[PDB]
């Protein structure tokens, strides 16, 4: 019998650490969940639909019910896209479009690019993790209460807006190299903003908003480190991926995508290879010494992707590589990607040309718009 998961999301409290993943990882791989007797008593199996994308729980005795009567492949967005609010739109508002790029790599490899600026605060893919950040904290935190974190410049604008729209304050801090739009934007929607022209990253600030929280008693939310980001990108992005691949009919080989907390490639990778095992994960690593806006080495330390039961293959790509691949997907295809994004295509086309890929469909995850970045564009140009 089914129930609505909505009544049971107390578990996104309780629930702690990695273990219940390996319900979402049999659940995706069977197509199909048993119903729970009692389902308050198996919280880790509830958590573990939530994750995977399932609106409805399978209750009762000795049944089970499969992904698409759990709801993974429900439709949610209005078909004429009229949505009453801007939360509601965040939400329902999806998949985010996955769109077959002109570009044709070597080896059969056939790029579709996901493009994540299609969220509505800060045009990117972190508001997917901000949206979940913040709804897990409104039924513990205070309304007025501060909100805070260490950001690139994208996490920042969505926390920003998202804080605000739920009652809370936000403070961001950035890094000196940081964007204008990371510092400016989230002004405009109301947080105060610290920056420090010292850190030569973004991670160097954890340490100072870590000891000014201790201090001043502001809620530190940690994309770095906060589980509900990796758990937004399974319930969305991941998700996505693999609900757009079988409606889209992709022979899907394989997702490629860059990293700066980890939090949306681990669950692509995760979540489409606990449906099949030898689809690929390709990502960026920036070359050493290069910056690339939102993104970063592996080693320099990232929750997800290490600890989860992960394959994935690495790609080093310069800034003038990334940049290059923005020039072409931008001439090929009239679609302007940000840096990250040109970085992703890159390591997919390197991958492509070593003959290390299988053909057919691969999707590269774009973490938003270059109209964002407008002085490294006037550089790639030269
Ligand atoms: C956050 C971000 C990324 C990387 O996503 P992570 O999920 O946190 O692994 C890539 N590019 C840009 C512009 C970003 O803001």
């Amino acid at each position: 019998a089914l129930a609505d998961i909505s009544g049971y999301l107390d578990v996104l409290d309780s629930v702690r650490g990695f273990s219940y993943l390996e319900n979402a990882r049999e659940v995706l791989r069977s197509g199909e969940a048993r119903c729970l007797g009692n389902p308050r008593s198996e919280p880790e199996y509830v958590k573990a639909l939530y994750v995977i994308g399932a609106s409805r729980i399978p209750v009762g005795d000795g049944c089970s019910h499969t992904l698409e009567e759990l709801g993974v492949f429900d439709i949610s967005v209005p078909g004429e896209m009229v949505f009453p609010s801007p939360l509601d739109f965040f939400e329902r508002g999806k998949p985010t479009p996955l769109v077959r790029s002109r570009l044709q790599l070597p080896n059969g490899v056939r790029v579709w690019l996901k493009l994540e600026w299609y969220n509505p605060f800060s045009l990117s893919v972190k508001d997917r993790p901000a949206v979940e950040i913040i709804s897990r904290l409104s039924r513990r935190v205070e309304k007025g209460s501060l909100v805070a974190d260490a950001t690139s410049s994208n996490f920042g604008v969505a926390l920003s807006a998202v804080a605000r729209l739920y009652g809370y304050r936000a403070r961001v801090y950035l890094p000196g190299a940081a964007e204008e739009f990371g510092k400016l934007l989230p002004r405009l929607l109301g947080a105060q903003v610290i920056v420090d022209p010292e850190a030569p990253s973004t991670v160097h600030l954890l340490p100072r908003v870590m000891k000014d929280s201790k201090n001043e008693g502001f809620v530190h939310v940690n994309q770095f480190y906060n589980d509900a980001n990796f758990e937004a990108h399974m319930r969305g992005t991941a998700r996505e991926i693999f609900v757009q691949s079988r409606r889209g009919g992709l022979a899907l080989r394989g997702v490629a995508g860059s990293l700066g907390t980890s939090g949306h490639m681990s669950a692509a990778a995760f979540y489409l290879q606990s449906v099949d095992p030898s689809i690929r994960a390709v990502l960026v690593q920036p070359a050493q010494g290069d910056s690339i806006p939102g993104i970063r080495r592996v080693e320099t330390g990232m929750l997800w992707i290490n600890m989860l039961d992960i394959s994935y293959t690495l790609a080093e790509v310069t800034l003038e590589e990334a940049m290059e691949a923005v020039v072409e997907v931008a001439r090929s295809d009239g679609l302007v990607i940000g840096p990250s994004g040109g970085a992703a295509v890159k390591a997919l086309a390197k991958k492509a040309a070593e003959g290390d890929l299988e053909p057919g469909d691969y999707v590269v995850v774009v973490p938003d718009t270059g109209f964002k970045y407008l002085s490294l564009v006037q550089n790639a140009l030269e």
